């Protein structure tokens, strides 16, 4: 009974493939997956209510153990049929003339976009806005928007293309979280180990 | 030259606001748009403090203060990837749900409580091997295994690799439908954007 926790962005691209992985693997094995806030994830571990998770660094619970994945950088995903769809990358000033779909506030991944971009003296206008990544994509591949999410969900989708931005805007750590010296099944285990192999 | 914020229940985020809210936007550039999955509970409440201006969810709604327009019909089908082998049949009889490995959605989520409650009715206990409070990741963990899930057909439609399966008996049906305060006027984008869903279901 194996239960996993991520934040929302590993849930478009990189948990999917790895959990159907470890259930062709390992059929015999319950799986739970729930996608929320990293304070909620780390919150959970501690109280053994869940047995792996994943999100950033650094983390802020001292009982928890974080061990490095990959690498998350955001991107300016579009449309194939998007003006810029036809370049690799683009300069960061480009975000002044976009008009994005971005999800909202309470996202982590928000909150730093919105930092990131007064840091960088960017205010691009968002006329759209959503709690949904699943719902933002839906709306790029239709309209002429763009949004800013991370790279690596581009990859999943046929219909959308992720344009490195020139100065980079935002790269994060993305972890692996465990409760230290709260020994692991054999499940947990092989399940770290598999995180790991489809990073290296 | 105003705002728009819609609420709807988690299934519609998978196959009828995007469509609905990217032909709304390009008809109306000029108003910004706010979009919030979240329960039928939450969607009534807020659009009693006029937190939202409209909501979809489904029959039957439990605010009196709310009015209720029909707009579609939702039934639950066996969503499978085309290499699942029932995946060969465009309708199965119930009874094979029993030998179905299923990944579905958690007990938070209304979809998974109907599922419950009429499995259990009709006398089906399916093994649920996967739980995720995602229907995204329900979907993909569809895609690449040969697990089954059960979620409104028109979900499939907008997905390649995947496929609804009609059930016989079927399992649930319910009554979509969009929510307004009564007795509280709506703007020029709401009442657009009202006229805009119903046309879609026409």
């Amino acid at each position: 009974s194996l239960r996993i926790a991520v934040t929302p962005t590993f849930t478009s691209y990189f948990i999917g493939p790895l959990m159907a992985d470890f259930y062709a693997r390992y059929p015999s094995i319950t799986l739970q997956l729930q996608e929320m806030s990293q304070e909620k994830i780390e919150d959970m571990l501690c109280r053994d209510e869940l047995d792996v998770g994943i999100a950033f660094a650094p983390v802020h619970s001292p009982e928890l153990e974080a061990i490095p994945l990959l690498t998350e950088s955001l991107a300016l995903v579009v449309a194939q049929h998007h003006p810029l769809a036809v370049h690799e990358q683009v300069a960061l000033s480009r975000l002044h003339d976009e008009k994005l779909v971005l999800l909202s506030a309470e996202f982590a991944t928000r909150e730093q976009i919105d930092h990131y971009c007064e840091k960088a003296g960017l205010h691009p206008q968002v006329v759209i806005e959503a709690n949904s990544i699943s719902a933002v994509l839906e709306l790029i591949r239709r309209t002429s928007l763009s949004t800013l999410l991370p790279a690596a969900i581009a990859t999943q989708h046929d219909g959308l293309k992720a344009i490195s931005l020139a100065p980079p805007l935002l790269e994060r750590t993305a972890v692996l979280l465990r409760r230290k010296n709260s020994w692991q099944t054999a499940a947990a285990k092989a399940f770290l180990h598999m995180a790991l192999d489809k990073c290296a």
